[PDB]
């Protein structure tokens, strides 16, 4: 069923960067998530609707990476500039909004909310990697910040099909709407 | 294994209020979550460490409840003052910190971060209901805000054992530490 969308809608794409799109993920590959996101981005730009590309960086020195105590030790911060560069197939344009984050979710320490508010945006369409981590944290926070959230099922991927299903069926329906890229495109054309 | 805790630690208990503790939940009841939390609270107060009790309210008129579009329609806001009153068995004291929230997580629209910062707190021990909703959203945000987060496995409950297990094994170990109430108490006594 096609999601309900206000005209004041933005596309927000999480962590479609070289170091993350090459990771193993399901139910579609990093490449497919990138491709789907680009297709949606074209539909948004066609309507003069903002496209917001989010990437994670710990430049210049890694000191901004969280070092809080966790049971699962995190990877050390990757300081290769290519790690945080956008996937070339994503088609990031010079007038697109680029948001740089330093943790899972895309609000903390960023200008995402500033960009949304100042552009009059009420609704966000969310894509990216990983469904349960950067996507979900952004989704949860966006909901608390009174945005209508739509998550694109065939443009979010994660580490297992169980995790995908859990987020899409147990969490996201409670904080927003779950739809396919095609469903979202149809809701725009309305 | 006992969690690692700095001395600058607070107990933060989510939504142990009449309207939520009576809900069906696993792997322990609302009553058990309340009891366990009170026991920990005693251990914290004994050490002059802050105890922060969080509840959800939509008083006076329900207008502050989120009305964003979701696939699963939410319950209308319950405006019975008893719905948001703390469970009597929780033993909330007049010098305890009471935080009032209007959505899942305990930071948005609250003084939680202000209370933590001003009290010099670096570490939070988290209890309450539901594991995947108010507890997890608070945990996720606390992590992004550079707090060491510990979630108390036998003092958080949710709607299914699959959901409990997913949060405790797939999410929380990546943003903090998972331990039992007894483990936490032992880490204090160190």
């Amino acid at each position: 069923s096609i999601p309900t969308l206000n005209p004041t809608v933005a596309l927000v794409a999480i962590d479609l960067q070289n170091g993350i799109v090459v990771l193993p993920m399901v139910p579609q590959s990093g490449g497919d998530v990138v491709a789907k996101t680009a297709e949606l981005a074209n539909a948004f730009r066609a309507r003069k609707l903002p496209v917001i590309f989010v990437h994670t960086s710990y430049q210049p020195d890694g000191a901004v990476a969280l070092k809080v105590k966790t049971d699962v030790p995190p990877s050390p911060p990757n300081l290769d500039p290519e790690w945080s560069a956008f996937a070339p197939a994503l088609g990031v344009q010079p007038l697109d909004v680029v948001v740089t984050k330093h943790q899972w979710g895309a609000f903390t320490g960023t200008d995402l909310d500033v960009q949304l508010r100042r552009r009059g945006i009420t609704d966000i369409v969310l894509t990216g990697i990983a469904t349960n981590i950067g996507v979900e944290s952004t989704a949860r926070e966006a909901y608390e910040n009174n945005y209508n959230v739509v998550v694109v099922s065939d443009a979010v991927s994660t580490w297992s099909t169980d995790a995908q299903t859990f987020a899409l069926t147990q969490i996201f329906p409670k904080l927003g709407q779950v739809a396919t890229a095609a469903d979202v495109e149809a809701a725009l054309e309305t």
